[PDB]
């Protein structure tokens, strides 16, 4: 019976403008009072896992206020970083890479590090080949001087992209005059939910070395697949296959553990490459890596890791029965990332129809954002059952037009 | 260089680290306490308002507009910074460049100062220095902005961007009045932005006062092309936290906060805004920003002393930003100085980097005096050759 208004209104009110996108506005017009949940954004509002909260807490007196002397972050937190990602995604001990910690996001990291392949590279025109839909990559690539080339993604597919959807994007480079320089992958892909196949891992990798390109893989989703679900390891295809000189890997902390917030993540390539990323284009928040380290080191992670997955499996089950109690349009959840996919009712487009869905049940859910396809909804998982079966329950009991086709 | 020495240097001895401009000391305990006290509220989350916090936008628009004696009725916008002011600088210059038709533009910056130059530089801006003056404590005269507009229409550059810090890194200059106003009313004319760095503004010597460019700027009516940008950093011995403010004028807020910051950066730490918000709203904060403000002069005062007493060298305490100067006795550059005097004393000095005169240190007085004070005691008690001139004439 708890929701999200408390905490939506601390975060997200305020006495000037907040924003552009249209739910800031839907927020600011919420009744007071009456309850809202926020199922929009990969983003839990119920925080993060007690036992790294208290990590932080129980650090409150220790020296941790200035700036980190090493830009790579503090060794405790790469070192504990680098083990629980190598582990989870089942890396090979024989490598060269090496881990280098981020603080700001990973948006920022990706950023910096087109800035820095483009350093390293020839002068020339360049294409960044990305997902789409995807996640912000392509804004990233526009600004730092590449053209984006979007790869075909298909949403209704589990298993993602097939050679031939790569093999028309680089087509389509050719015919622009520019070189594939980067390719990004998102093989737990935001956010369709799909979990991309090891055979078109395996294809993208080997074609971006015939082409000489890098490889950015952002492994934000691979540990928050649904449990039973088994997610296609990058890094370990890359370096079984040979493939290690110009990959990179990037991966945020805060999706796994619930702390988008704290903006801690990890950036994975030849050393080279991390120095020239670190020091080219001081580093703080040694509260956030001293904590991190400490329950990183835990084997409570763990332990709330695997129990996360499970909830996210059991979570989409109980929207996708809600769902086929208040609606009849197509549905998806592949379970490769944490989101549930479905169709707007005939007659509503997608906006009009979350705004109407929000008024009438006070939960808030987002565009899928899927270019070909405007008007489906997407729906993120990865909450605590506590929290999330509330908001199935509003959507499953209070009634709503939006449902309704016209 | 310097982070080789200090781990060359002998364990067992006490090692003080004065050569940066962070005190390498814990944060107030209100702050920290603020921080501790919410570890069980739900703050982990992204900031979904693309100004920040809104408790610490209005927290910290409200301390800073008190400090800086904004006045009450304005349009400019704040908005809060949570990556650093760094990258908010680097995404304001971007900010002003979509604004402007294309074109060569340069961004005038102090030299001496901070690297505002290598942002610039980044975004496309040619970087055109103005001179300040080290030796006077209240920094450059109208002339030399004069100098630089000249240097920059005699290479065919519009002078777009003036960057203007007037506590100055790292001199301890503190700029004048008329000097501001002279620069605002010719920017104005100019059509030039006037971005105001404002780190330092709350950290002057008790009894300096600082001028406010702010303050001047709006009484004068030059509102439409002013940036504020002031971190929380270096005032509240928290560097690390990366939390500050811009302040700019409502359009030019909106396109920084969700095209050019907005694009690249989501906002997060609610942790550390939600903790500076309880902090700047409670009394304390202000009594512990005055208090620092007296511990800053006696620490000067407490290092002039000790120079004095173990040095015959010229030696400058201009108030307006937390640094002590002093040049180096002749025969010495100032590396092999601040290398030997670290090796007899244990106390690593900074180069005060001024490009014009290399020779010279430069020393952060913004730390807790029962810390500071025994690095004084050390460059007194341990002698050194390092303040004997290695010359004879």
């Amino acid at each position: 019976a708890v929701d999200d208004w408390s905490t939506l209104r601390r975060i997200a009110i305020d006495a000037v403008s907040t924003g552009r996108n249209p739910e800031l506005k839907w927020l600011a017009d919420h009744p007071e009072g009456t309850p809202a949940y926020a199922l929009h954004l990969a983003d839990p509002l119920e925080g993060a896992p007690e036992g790294l909260r208290q990590c932080l807490r129980e650090a409150w007196d220790e020296p941790l206020d200035s700036y980190v002397l090493s830009h790579h972050g503090l060794p405790e937190l790469r070192q504990a970083m680098e083990r629980w990602f190598a582990d989870d995604e089942n890396w090979p001990r024989r490598r060269r890479l090496l881990t280098t910690a981020t603080m700001t996001g990973t948006g920022p990291a990706m950023y910096d590090l087109l800035r820095t392949i483009k350093a390293r590279e020839p002068e020339g025109p360049m294409a960044a080949l990305v997902p789409r839909p995807g996640w912000d990559y392509r804004l990233f690539a526009h600004d730092v001087g590449y053209e984006p080339i979007g790869y075909h993604v298909p949403f209704t597919s589990p298993t993602g992209p097939e050679p031939g959807d790569l093999d028309r994007a680089v087509e389509q480079t050719r015919a622009k005059g520019l070189r594939p320089t980067v390719l990004v992958l998102n093989p737990q892909h935001y956010a369709t939910g799909g979990n991309w196949t090891p055979e078109f891992v395996r294809y993208a990798l080997s074609l971006a070395d015939t082409l000489g390109m890098w490889v950015l893989v952002d492994n934000a989703y691979h540990g928050m697949t649904a449990a039973g679900t088994q997610p296609t390891s990058t890094v370990r295809l890359a370096l079984d296959g040979g493939f290690e000189e110009r990959l990179i890997h990037v991966r945020t902390l805060g999706k796994q553990f619930a702390c988008n917030g704290w903006a801690v993540g990890s950036v994975t390539a030849m050393p080279d490459v991390i120095d020239e990323f670190a020091h080219r284009w001081y580093p703080g928040h040694a509260r956030e890596q001293a904590a991190f380290a400490g329950w990183l080191n835990n084997p409570e992670s763990r332990k709330w890791a695997d129990e996360r997955r499970e909830a996210i499996r059991s979570n989409g089950d109980a929207l996708l029965d809600a769902l086929a109690e208040v609606s009849n349009t197509t549905r998806h959840c592949h379970g490769g990332s944490p989101f549930v996919l479905f169709e707007v009712p005939g007659g509503w487009s997608q906006e009009d129809f979350r705004q109407r869905l929000f008024a009438d049940t006070g939960v808030l859910l987002a565009s899928a954002q899927i270019p070909y396809a405007p008007d489906w909804v997407k729906v993120f998982l990865g909450r605590r059952p506590d929290r999330f079966l509330p908001a199935v329950e509003a959507l499953r009991t209070r009634p709503s037009r939006a449902w309704q086709p016209r």
